[PDB]
């Protein structure tokens, strides 16, 4: 791990301390690419302004009331945990449990999830064809209608909403749900991936994880980082970064990945170490962590758990399983057992 080094047209961040500090920095550095580029809504939102959006849903994934839906997630991954054999672990169980966990909390049918799933999957970048036109259209259009509908999911009570002196747009509401959908649908399937592999490769971790689910989850996002790094960021005015002078405008790239290995902050952070006393910025760090960190962490360990409960041994034929070649990201595309 070496010092922020500018190249390609941005500065790249590989250490815990220059990371953490270049998300703490919010005004610093603007998480918004104040031009244009082209994740939407409040996550590429600023300071005061972000917290304004982010209010509105903020209070659905506290803790408790993510909890409140404990069952329900354990419900849906014994259905899917049940058969899902010899079959392909990543496309029928990773993804079909937080693709339904959220499209529950969200007000998304149970016949809009192939749609949506696909349809995040183009967004982040996990698949690209000249058929992605119209599956955007195809899709904000069911989204369109199920802002009509009703219940008092999320989409509800993002439907009739605003806050401050304005009221939300409409287009705004949209790409509102948009952020949770590629959230939800996404970046969770990783983290459980990245649990099993922790098994093919440490084979006798297993009793100890079981005793605690909870911790072992909290490392593979320290090990394993599902989100390899954050690349929109750039500096709002000049700042430093160790002995690196930014210049206002500058991207930066700041490589979580990397940074949950830092060595000056985790003994021997290379092995999977289970219980170490500090935080990883997996989930970042800032106004912008992530709010549905309390989310995962749970569908995380209800699922390690239903799979562990589930399978004698676990290996990996590697002669089928492949991950996902998307530098940014780290999970697994497809994953075959025995
Ligand atoms: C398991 C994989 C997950 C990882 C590793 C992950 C990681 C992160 C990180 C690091 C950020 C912040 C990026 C930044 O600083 O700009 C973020 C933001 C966010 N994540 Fe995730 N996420 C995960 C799961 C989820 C889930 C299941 C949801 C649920 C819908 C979700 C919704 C969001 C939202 C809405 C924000 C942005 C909040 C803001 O703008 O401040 N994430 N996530
Ligand atoms: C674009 C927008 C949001 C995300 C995301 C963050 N946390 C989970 N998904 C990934 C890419």
């Amino acid at each position: 791990l070496n010092d922020p080094v500018h190249y390609d047209g941005a500065w790249h961040v590989y250490k815990y301390s220059d990371v953490k500090h270049v998300l703490m920095n919010d005004k610093i550095f603007s998480s918004n690419p104040g031009n244009r580029y082209s994740g939407i809504s409040f996550i590429t939102m600023d300071n005061p302004e972000h917290k304004e959006f982010r209010d509105i849903s903020a209070p659905y994934f506290l803790p408790s009331k993510i909890n409140d839906y404990k069952d329900f997630i354990e419900e849906t991954s014994n259905d899917l945990i049940k058969n899902i054999d010899n079959k392909d672990i990543i496309s029928e169980y990773a993804v079909r449990l937080p693709v339904n966990i959220i499209s529950k909390i969200l007000g998304i049918p149970d016949s809009d999830m192939p749609l949506f799933k696909l349809w995040s999957d183009y967004i982040i970048g996990n698949k690209r064809d000249e058929n992605f036109n119209y599956v955007n259209n195809r899709m904000v259009s069911r989204l369109l209608e199920i802002f009509k509908s009703d219940s008092h999911g999320i989409i509800n009570v993002l439907a009739g909403s605003s806050l401050k002196n304005r009221k939300l747009t409409m287009d705004e509401k949209i790409k509102y749900i948009m952020l949770l959908i590629i959230g939800g649908n996404e970046t969770t399937t990783n983290l459980i991936g990245n649990m099993i592999r922790v098994i093919d490769e440490n084979p006798d971790i297993i009793d100890d994880a079981l005793k605690n689910r909870s911790g072992f989850v909290e490392e593979t996002l320290r090990y394993y980082s599902p989100i390899q790094f954050l690349p929109h960021r750039f500096a709002a005015e000049d700042s430093y970064i160790n002995n690196k002078k930014i210049k206002k405008g500058d991207q930066v790239i700041v490589y979580l990945g990397s940074a949950n290995r830092d060595e000056t902050f985790f003994d021997e952070p290379d092995l999977f170490k289970i219980g170490r006393r500090e935080m990883h910025l997996a989930f970042g760090i800032g106004i912008h962590m992530c709010l549905g960190a309390p989310l995962a962490r749970l569908e995380a360990s209800i699922a390690l758990n239903d799979i562990l409960n589930h399978f004698k041994r676990i290996k990996i034929d590697y002669k089928k399983s492949r991950l996902l070649d998307n530098k940014m990201v780290l999970g697994y595309d497809k994953l075959f057992l025995s």
